[PDB]
């Protein structure tokens, strides 16, 4: 129809004297009909992302990732549904991402990972063994 000027932020309006709020966003009245009333955010990840993941809500929108320790098989760093869910669990030692010290084997966990001796070398006085910081001698 026409278009109201005074529209409150994250909404638009759909006429002369109406507004509505934005996709992601709510307010009490499903049309708006003074400068008063608010759009608030919807937050998406209290109303799924599936395995190994994480929602994360933002303004608008919200996003699902992959927890850490965990990464997208497909390589997209964002997705909005378990379907399109590729989160794999990385194995560090493989993939040489662990900082193990050198007297350590790197031992893959789902999520995480740790560093043993040899088991032959003993744990360094103060840090115990099966740990991402072990140090043995
Ligand atoms: C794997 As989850 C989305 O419950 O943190
Ligand atoms: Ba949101
Ligand atoms: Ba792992």
């Amino acid at each position: 129809r026409g278009c109201a000027r005074w529209c409150p932020q994250d909404s638009s309006c759909v006429n002369a004297t109406a507004c509505r709020c934005n996709p992601g966003f709510s307010s009490f009245s499903e049309i708006i009909t003074t400068p008063m009333e608010t759009c608030d955010d919807i937050n998406e990840c209290a109303t799924s992302c599936g395995k190994f993941s994480d929602c994360w809500n933002t303004e608008g929108s919200y996003d699902c990732v992959c927890s850490p320790g965990y990464e997208p098989v497909s390589g997209a760093k964002t997705f909005k549904n378990e379907s399109e869910n590729t989160c794999q669990d990385v194995d560090e030692c493989s993939s040489g991402q662990h900082q193990c010290d050198s007297s350590t084997v790197c031992f893959n966990t789902v999520g995480s990972y740790s560093c043993r001796c040899r088991p032959g070398w003993k744990p360094r006085h103060g840090i115990p063994n099966n740990q991402k910081d072990t140090v043995c001698e």
